[PDB]
């Protein structure tokens, strides 16, 4: 009668959703990690300790504007209100920063100040630098030198995030002759899509290079990189990095045509995933995004890598208090679809609720996650699951087994790097996986990992090194029992290695909460 | 291979299937779930509603929370007029059914300063007076608000909750009184006229069909409309109501329950039962309870829908946005392609089409993701589900059911070809959950707008005179069917179709069914 | 009934558990019997019970007897047949196979006798000779065989095996015209007993003189199928099949597996033939015996996964030769034949030469009535249909769409009216649990249907009415009064009728839903 267990026991799925019971409450852990962008609506201290304690995980900085003065003083906030609950480390929750590159763009010039195409009209556009500054209704600027290679006579051109629609007609040297297929108002500088072409614009532009260079100086947990079009596109992002930034996680941004189906390269190349359904979806039909959406969180969840559903989740709640229907489902259809993490962007950049986005989210992410069939999607991730030597993955395997046949209140993981928590979340347990880590940036990138509750252990570290296995165990039974996770004689599951540093995860035991 | 998602179709999981999804695998012609729109001032014109049968409008709704019965009966005259155009070739002409959605027991606030129009905009932690007094029900304004809720005093209690407009304005009433609350805006927003109000943890005692409801019920009968969407049904009594109260004129009138609160949830098997369908309503619903659980109970009621085999529609800001974009949200994409998924009939616009700026937008765009999401179900498991949870039976039109769609699925037919005179062996059939669509061929117009509440099925109505001899009549009709499908695209001369007759003149005899290539 | 209750379980484990003994079976027996006739048989009289008890299909075996004594048993075969035919609702049709000699090796004749044993003990020599002047001398000390080539293929440290592989022998030394062996299993030999020879590439033709003549005689006698032994590849198969000519075009050939080169090439065999017969007996001698079920189940699935027929042959139930009752492990291994998915099941010592044959058949049949109650069908229809094409043919979809039918109101059964066969074979293949009646008033048709799982074929010999839904009614009620007689089902019943749109083959598209009247 909670946790939607009574239809976690269905035989089928049908008779699964037939159990469904918005009587049953959920558990009071959530498993799926919240994203916030942060912005004038939730950029102060105040601002950014409620939003932490309404359930924000990672603080998302959109670099497509602001000077790197004005993120500085972002990301030094996010650390004052998350610094400020650190004398109570039972409670701390760890908050990490992300930065979202701005990435390549196709731009216009600057109009003769805005002008209007009419639906019909014929309208060049040109590479001709002279015309930079006198774009008007008869002739347009594009930044983009090599648009001609890339476009065919029959292709469609969209300006301005997908307002203005054109048509190529003739496909000279240096120009385009197009007709406008949907008319509308022409500002300057707007933003140019071309569906279906093979962009060739670098993976990363100038200004992206330095943003990189300032994500490492400021130590951000990972980086959002825009536009990612190509595995090659990732290795120029992971060498721009390099050395100092080697431990920054690197998550692919799939906007277009190509990167959907350049997928698997990209996948493999990359930390982890997200589905930009903005721009995706100014690419591709808006009817076909929930397919591209569906598939890559899929080939994300086999793959045991973070996938991220982002934008206009929770949009209306931008002016209102309360979310439209469909945007309550389309969170939890996400959640049950098997995203790692949601995003909200413009709900708590510049909107008037950014917290009563974060609660919307927690609240729905918790109740979707109670009527996942874990019963399919087990067996399931088990059969696809490759036979392989590596002791840790069987471990884990073990574990989350065992957590299904006691309904342990958690999985308790000694990490180091996460990597021994991530391969417990790649089987999505129901369980909460409570990750115990003294490294402080593990701890802030766990979130992007389903089920991973991350604990950051401030304990000095013991003489003997099961004593300090012991000591970090027990934390993590204070976690819980403080959070309400479990309490005492609950069963628990523990995974421990055989000795110290990471790679060596073997031991799972089955224990008592003290 | 590479249409119509058939590579994920053949995966042998759920997780594999998902993986094969494919962005560049297009869809069949044929649309399988139904769209009912709400038509109003955006759509109420000939010329629009003529429009909008072309983008895919199969059923319009009324919705008699408003207007008169002068404005209504306008609206059903220009319905038909519109549907009627198309009705000189009846290969092309496409039913549509007139929905009436019940007012039922609402509680609605009155008139800003005594126009259905003007607006207040209200601040957060204002006060306002709430009021019964009559005098004030024109002379809404920031100060005081007039309900129609008569018992209101009861029920509520102080501190308790109230909520205005889709619950987008909250109050919290801070004292009692004779015939008046005193409240704080908890959340503001702009107030408008003959808003809704909730009372969420309130047992409200409005009788389940009111005077007016009898008065809309009887002018819906006389106006020989195909169904009703029965408003708050909170148990099966309620249903059995409003099927007494539409008596022997109405008795094939389809009722719709609209399950809208805490109540009707809970008691949801027994209004199933009672129902000839369901609505999740899930506007109203998600005020009455947490926003965060409507998902939990639209995929409970989808899913017992199913399982019995009788329509259900999903409804309300599955395209909100569209009122005022000519394009979606993300969140409206994946709501509605969901709700397919999910295995909903039909899907709903309401404000979207009923008083928006992009009515017909609304409706292609629906029309778009419903075509997208079909062909992303997981058949496979879906029907082998269906399959072993319907109960080994005697019934020969049953084991006809399943047989076409098992044979449908086998040479992956065109279509399955259905002749039914109350509709009744097509939704035999609609609950298996082909892919094909479903042609079903009746000669009863009300049959023929009836069916669209029926994923995949797409009526056709039949003008042709009966022939002498019932085999010529039958074949007579099946062609008609082939005919149809044709002109539509959804087969050529060869495709394979599955065809459904009986053995006899009547209803309840499908027994018969032929597996025959399209002339 | 019918362990239904076990049908429903929704885990291979539950329904184990739910197998009650206390669940009667219905009376139709899906699994065909094919029976060795030999002296113990022979007589119409005796072949009369036999076709009572439940044998479908006679099988001769050529590796003994004259074409002279084989027409015969035909004969008597086809007198027993038709005796029942005086009433059309009792005849069962009954087909004749021919089982071919095929590349054997035989020894010789202790000390000039066919019934003269010999003891052969373990460590002692035995010399083997093909010097012909031995060929009725054999003894303790020298035993000949009729493999003139055997030196040329064995070497030093070969074994050999005698006498369904019960007395074995170790080659210590290889002659020019000779070997000499060391005997490990010892015990009785006898005369004219088989010898193989695992390991050694054997050089004998897949068609011999012999067996090209009793094929030709296979076709003038018009048998219904073939049984060909020792199959070790395609072209084997291709060999018999152009024998067979075009007068013989339409006899069923059945690829007899029975050593490791036909389990290897398996695919390329079954791909060339018609059907498959589990040799169990040879093949237990070839290959360790240990791995026979592994063989067994292999090709059943396969076959299975083909659609084409299936019979598991060889010791079934041995000691009923002797015994009116059969072990614990022969009961468990007719049933386990039916459970893996056998179409067939055989009989050989057991009606050919043994004291029980009718009590063999009769126990056939009981056994066989339990096991197809017991299949797990939930699973089993389900692999079918996802192993199976989305194709254009549209009788595939009305045979898919009848099966689909027939679980959904548990049918008395699929009545499939058919001139070839094929669309009854068609349903057959997708392994319904109601039993198909197969009308036809092709002869040929109904004696071959017996070879797949589930078909009860019944020959309607009533004339062609003019009327063609006439036509197609006579017969429908033909197979209602049958079944009805049967005891398969009874009025108010429902059964699934299969037809076509037209007279003549290939037109089937057609399902009814129909009550028994
Ligand atoms: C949504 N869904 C569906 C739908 C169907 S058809 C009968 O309409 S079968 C099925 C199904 C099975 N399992 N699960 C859990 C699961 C399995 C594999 C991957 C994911 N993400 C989730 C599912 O989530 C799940
Ligand atoms: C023997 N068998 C069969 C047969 C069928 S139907 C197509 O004739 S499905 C199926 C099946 C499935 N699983 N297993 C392994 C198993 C599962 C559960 C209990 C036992 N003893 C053995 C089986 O052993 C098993
Ligand atoms: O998840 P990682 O990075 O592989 O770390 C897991 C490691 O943590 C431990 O449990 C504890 O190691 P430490 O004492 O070095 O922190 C090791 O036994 C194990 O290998
Ligand atoms: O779905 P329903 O209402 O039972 O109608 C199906 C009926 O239609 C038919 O196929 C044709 O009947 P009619 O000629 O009376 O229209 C009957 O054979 C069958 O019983
Ligand atoms: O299995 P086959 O050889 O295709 O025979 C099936 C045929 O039998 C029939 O049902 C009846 O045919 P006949 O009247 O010629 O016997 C046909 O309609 C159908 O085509």
């Amino acid at each position: 009668q909670t946790q939607q267990l009574h239809a976690a026991m269905a035989d089928t799925f049908l008779e699964h959703m037939c159990r469904l019971d918005i009587d049953s409450p959920p558990i009071t852990a959530r498993n799926t990690g919240i994203i916030c962008t942060i912005g004038p609506a939730s950029r102060s201290v105040e601002t950014l300790k409620e939003m932490i304690k309404s359930g924000m995980n990672v603080a998302r900085l959109n670099f497509s504007h602001g000077t790197h003065e004005y993120h500085a003083e972002t990301i030094k906030n996010v650390r004052t209100a998350t610094e400020s609950f650190a004398s109570d480390p039972i409670l701390y929750r760890p908050v990490a920063v992300a930065l979202d590159t701005k990435g390549p763009e196709i731009r216009t010039g600057l109009i003769k100040a805005e002008v209007e195409l009419k639906k019909g009209a014929t309208l060049k556009i040109t590479l001709d630098n002279a015309y930079m500054e006198k774009c008007d209704e008869n002739i347009l600027w594009l930044d983009y030198k090599n648009i001609c290679k890339v476009v065919e006579v029959g292709s469609k051109i969209y300006v301005d995030d997908g307002l203005i629609s054109l048509q190529v007609k003739q496909k000279g040297a240096d120009f385009l002759v197009t007709e406008v297929e949907n008319g509308g108002s022409l500002g300057s500088k707007k933003g140019v899509n071309l569906p279906g072409a093979a962009v060739d614009l670098p993976a990363v532009s100038e200004k992206d290079i330095q943003d990189l260079k300032f994500g490492v100086e400021q130590d951000v947990d990972m980086v959002f990189a825009s536009f990612i079009r190509k595995a090659s596109d990732v290795h120029e992002v992971r060498k721009v990095l390099g050395e100092k930034g080697k431990n920054i996680k690197i998550i692919s941004k799939i906007e277009n045509h190509e990167g959907v189906r350049r997928f698997d390269e990209i996948l493999e190349a990359s930390d982890g995933i997200m589905v930009a359904r903005g721009d995706l979806g100014i690419e591709i039909p808006a009817e076909k995004v929930f397919l591209a959406q569906k598939m890559m969180i899929g080939r994300c969840n086999r793959a045991g890598k973070p996938v991220i559903c982002a934008t206009q989740m929770l949009e209306s709640m931008i002016k209102k208090p309360r979310p439209t229907r469909a945007e309550g489902s389309d969170v939890a259809n996400a959640v049950l679809d098997g995203a790692d993490c949601i995003m909200l962007s413009g709900e708590t950049a510049k909107g008037d609720y950014p917290l009563e986005a974060v609660r919307m989210q927690h609240l729905i992410a918790r109740e979707a996650e109670a009527a996942i069939y874990h019963l399919q999607l087990f067996e399931e991730l088990r059969r696809l699951a490759p036979i392989t030597s590596d002791p840790t993955e069987a471990t884990a395997v073990g574990a989350v087994e065992a957590s299904f046949k006691c309904c342990s209140g958690a999985i308790i993981v000694l990490t180091k790097s996460g990597r021994s928590a991530h391969q417990v979340a790649r089987y999505r347990p129901r369980a909460p996986i409570i990750a115990v880590t003294r490294n402080p940036q593990t701890a802030r990138q766990a979130h992007l990992y389903r089920g991973i509750f991350p604990v950051l252990c401030k304990d000095p570290v013991q003489e003997a090194w099961a004593e300090d296995v012991d000591l970090r165990v027990n934390f993590a039974m204070n976690v819980g029992k403080a959070r309400g996770f479990f309490k005492k004689g609950d069963v628990v599951i523990v995974l421990t290695g055989w000795r110290p540093g990471s790679g060596f995860t073997n031991t799972m035991r089955v224990v008592p909460v003290p």
